[PDB]
């Protein structure tokens, strides 16, 4: 009965819908996860007190993101196989006897609300990336800015005190900054907002004190409510835990804030130029360090760059990157910032190198050196290129510099601010709490 529909096979949208989800059941709501039925064949689900249902993306035998790499023709191909398939499973729900109460969705399927409002069911949008960058998106919906987005529309938005950073031309979203790289991502970033203003309740996963001023600006402008981070309630210190992997191991012998996690996330690739300066600037560093090269990448790794690695380092595909982030060994975080893995690093008081690549990770980037306070963002050479002398420079800003100490003070104070805001009467819990009694 509160349906919970992530974009399909996007952790970082999947995760905090879940543990959304795990407080409504707290709150005697009864959460079902939506998702393909290829994901469902071919991946574990979430136990209780979670239900699972699947609706279809054209291909329920293989990966239809393997089949249709241009983004458009995957999201037509979605919208027209999901939008048919969600109608079909809210009747089959409802003759079931389990009738949806609301369907909680990412805008980044936006036809999943004109299903479920033609249904009669209600709707409440669930933003997975910071209110500065959405409220950039809503301002080109809104037609208040058009395309190109510029650094002077940012400034008048820092001016107006909208945004809480003036964001220069490396800061601004590139979705909407550089449209033409990227133009099904454009349209899809802008569309997110397009009925919005329908939806029963506008829910994203940030908190008040991290973006004041955009929350600020979100929940007068779209009704948007905090409701982050949403993160398992350990991590938050939240009273109302270690696993056996063997990265985990390896972590446990190291010195306490000594080694440096290093990811580019789930979905942006490294050709293997990039692969071979960002492992380089690695073992130059010195630093013990934990790398993360998916399954898909890896083959990109010479024989000599992981010999190189072997001296101090560890190379896995995947890592339970919330108990890495929470382990006494950990000292930074080189990140390609990404909004999940940001507020991974601020709930654990990690300090940050940022290696930003598009989406929101530019903007998240420009806020964590230079309002929040707590890393430094690897600088590219007149050529756009990362190179290992820059990546070996940041880690060692951030680990042994003059600042080290601002980093990390800045680090703490937001994992402060992050739990308070998750805890009972937190401005997050707050929210939260309004929601489930609504529901109910
Ligand atoms: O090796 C791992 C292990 C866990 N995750 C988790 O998967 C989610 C999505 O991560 P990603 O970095 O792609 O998200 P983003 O930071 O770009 O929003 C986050 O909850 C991560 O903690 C991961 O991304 N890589």
């Amino acid at each position: 009965q509160v349906l919970l529909l992530p974009f399909p096979a996007a952790q970082g949208h999947t995760n905090p819908m879940l543990q959304f989800g795990r407080r409504l059941a707290y709150h005697g709501l009864r959460p079902t996860l939506v998702t393909t039925r290829y994901v469902l064949s071919t991946t574990p689900p979430p136990g209780d007190p979670f239900r699972v249902a699947a609706i279809s993306d054209g291909f329920d035998d293989a990966s239809g993101m393997a089949a249709l790499p241009d983004p458009g023709e995957y999201l037509r191909t979605l919208e027209a196989h999901g939008a048919r398939t969600l109608a079909e499973l809210l009747l089959s729900e409802a003759r079931a006897g389990r009738p949806a109460r609301v369907l909680v969705y990412d805008p980044h399927l936006p036809w999943a609300r004109r299903v479920a409002r033609a249904a009669g069911v209600a709707t409440a949008a669930f933003l997975s990336q910071p209110c500065a960058v959405d409220l950039i998106y809503g301002e080109v919906c809104a037609r208040r800015l058009a395309l190109p987005v510029t650094p002077t529309d940012a400034r008048g938005l820092y001016a107006r005190g909208v945004l809480g950073v003036e964001l220069g031309p490396d800061d601004v979203p590139p979705f909407v900054a550089a449209p033409e790289l990227t133009p099904a991502f454009c349209e899809q970033s802008i569309e997110q907002f397009a009925g919005l203003e329908d939806d029963d309740d506008v829910l994203v996963n940030s908190f008040s004190d991290l973006e004041p001023k955009e929350a600020a600006y979100m929940e007068s402008t779209w009704r948007a409510k905090t409701i982050g981070p949403s993160l398992p309630s350990f991590y938050l210190d939240d009273g109302r835990f270690r696993s056996t992997v063997p990265c985990m191991e390896w972590l446990d012998k190291q010195p306490p804030r000594s080694v440096v996690l290093v990811s580019y996330g789930v979905v942006s690739t490294f050709d293997v130029a990039k692969l071979e300066e960002l492992g380089n600037g690695l073992c130059n560093s010195g630093k013990p360090f934990l790398w993360v090269v998916r399954s898909n990448e890896e083959h990109k790794l010479s024989v000599q760059l992981r010999k190189k690695c072997e001296k101090r380092g560890l190379i896995v595909p995947f890592c339970p990157q919330l108990e890495v982030l929470a382990h006494k060994a950990t000292g930074c975080f080189l990140s390609h910032c990404g909004w999940n893995s940001t507020l991974e690093a601020i709930v654990n008081g990690v300090p940050l190198v940022a290696m930003p690549h598009w989406a929101d990770q530019p903007t998240i980037s420009k806020y964590v050196e230079s309002l929040w306070g707590m890393g430094v963002r690897v600088q590219l050479d007149k050529s756009g290129i990362l190179q290992r002398e820059e990546v070996e420079r940041c880690i060692r800003e951030v680990m042994d510099g003059d600042r080290k100490e601002d980093y990390r003070r800045n680090a703490t104070r937001l994992m402060k601010k992050a739990k308070e805001s998750m805890q009972e009467g937190g401005s997050s819990d707050k929210n939260i709490a309004e929601f489930a009694a609504k529901y109910s």
